[PDB]
């Protein structure tokens, strides 16, 4: 029989913000379940049950209770809910008959959220799914919790920001809300702690009708979602730079001139960034795949060479994805890449090559220091430009975000703006009430050319 294997709600709920439920199936079909979602009568009204023997039960459901006319897995609470505690019965269904009809109360009260965010008025440019000839396409780091939970996070990098609005149940519900009122078809996250992966974007996401795949790094990792109605998963060529370095065949040219630099070449073998590789196919044109590629390159400000050698391993590696295990699919390549338009590490992206005389080769000193020449082949471009800054803080801000794309066979169609430079200043610096990370999502519509 149809079965929910898992049924929860969320620790938090804010007014604004969506309450997306986690559940899992067994012998059921997703598009057969049925929701009904109820909130207290009164602030209070509803006081936890005890059992009762079968003889004494109530002759009437509880008037504590207020039936909504909300049907949607999905419930976002009104100010009016305030104080309220809210009550989910949902039935699994495989499209032929339904199993038990389920009941489940919030332990919380809907609390009261902010009154903007800075993704509100980004969201009036996606407020809906695009056309079939589209692609939405989503590139964000979400600031991990393992870091924001830190006390250098908390009083030398964000003492600016509510200390209640970094906590992770207030920025993953403003995180939920700002990637689902995206209404995207390709999301590539960077920061995603594991359990924001299964109990904060999945639940969202899967709502929304997104899939998503997770790969570690150390104590968090990348995140791709595509939208199932347009998109399918065909395969997965995920890597550790430092693995495919130093293993891969792919790369030993490049390792042939690391090796003449011991220093350089030990600093580089002992960063953990990855890269996540997916290939999609379209459900409208199967002819039509597409490589996505999600990282985050190494943090330091002075890693410039490090992100250069990262670069090389990521742009070879989609070359063989993308040229050699696929007849030449259109690239997609997201990430944070902690590389301003002005550095080393961009100038190749953009230009297919960089001199070894670049100031990137000794960009961590003399000791470090690996003069090399490289090149790659792709004809990329930023998709969203060159803001700015992606990245604002109280110590630094700069631009560090791209969703780069195949010139060839990509064009931008629609860049979502970014908020104002005052929008962005108005709590000092981010994240803060109104904004859930240090970086600011990327959001463009692509199209094929
Ligand atoms: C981008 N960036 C620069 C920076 C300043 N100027 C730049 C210019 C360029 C360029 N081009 C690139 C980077 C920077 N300085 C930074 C300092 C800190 C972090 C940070 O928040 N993290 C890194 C260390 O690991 C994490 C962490 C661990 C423990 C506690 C807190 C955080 C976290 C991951 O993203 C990022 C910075
Ligand atoms: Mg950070």
């Amino acid at each position: 029989p149809p079965a929910f294997t898992e049924l929860q709600l969320p620790r938090y709920i804010m007014a604004g913000f969506p309450v997306c439920p986690k559940l899992s199936l067994e012998f059921g079909d997703p598009a057969s379940s049925l929701f009904r979602w109820y909130k207290e009568a009164k602030p209070g009204a509803a006081e936890p049950e005890v059992g009762v023997p079968s003889s004494l039960s109530p002759s009437s459901p509880s008037s504590s209770w207020t039936e909504t006319d909300v049907e949607e897995r999905v419930y976002t609470p009104s100010n009016a809910d305030i104080g309220l505690r809210l009550k989910l019965h949902c039935t699994p269904g495989d499209g032929q008959r339904f199993g038990h009809s389920r009941e489940l109360e919030s332990v919380c009260v809907v609390e009261a959220g902010p009154g903007t965010c800075t993704f509100d008025h980004r969201h009036l440019y996606t407020k809906k799914v695009t056309e079939d000839a589209l692609i939405r396409t989503v590139s964000y780091n979400i600031l991990a919790d393992t870091y924001a939970q830190t006390e250098f996070s908390r009083t030398v990098l964000y003492p600016y920001c509510a200390p209640y609005a970094l906590e992770l149940d207030y920025r993953q519900n403003l995180i939920q809300k700002e990637l689902t009122g995206y209404n995207a078809d390709v999301i590539c996250l960077q920061e995603v702690d594991r359990a924001v992966f299964s109990d904060s974007l999945v639940p969202a996401l899967e709502a929304f009708g997104l899939e998503g795949v997770f790969r570690i790094k150390q104590h968090e990792g990348l995140a791709t979602f595509y939208r199932k109605s347009k998109f399918s998963l065909l395969s997965q060529h995920d890597i550790s730079f430092y693995e495919a370095l130093e293993s891969d065949p792919l790369h030993k040219e490049l390792l042939e001139k690391l090796v003449l630099y011991p220093s350089a070449q030990e600093k580089v073998l002992q960063r953990s960034s990855v890269l996540q590789v997916s290939v999609l196919q379209s459900t409208k044109d199967s002819s039509k795949r597409i490589c996505v590629a999600n990282t985050h390159l190494y943090w330091h400000p002075k890693g410039g060479y490090i992100r250069l050698i990262q670069m090389a391993v990521a742009l070879a590696h989609i070359r063989h994805v993308s040229c050699d295990l696929y007849p030449g699919i259109p690239v997609i390549f997201c990430g944070d890449f902690n590389s301003t338009p002005s550095t080393g590490m961009y100038h190749f992206v953009i230009n297919g090559s960089i001199p070894e005389d670049h100031e990137d080769w000794a960009s961590n000193g003399e000791e470090e220091r690996c003069n090399m020449s490289l090149t790659h082949f792709f004809k990329l471009k930023s998709a969203c430009g060159e803001p700015a800054y992606t990245n604002y803080v109280g110590g630094f801000h700069g631009c560090l975000d791209y969703i780069f794309i195949d010139l060839n066979a990509l064009e931008v169609e629609q860049v979502i703006p970014l908020p104002s430079h005052e929008e962005v200043t108005t709590h000092q610096a981010l994240p803060s009430v109104s904004h859930p990370s240090d970086h600011i999502a990327l959001v463009c519509d692509l199209k094929w050319k």
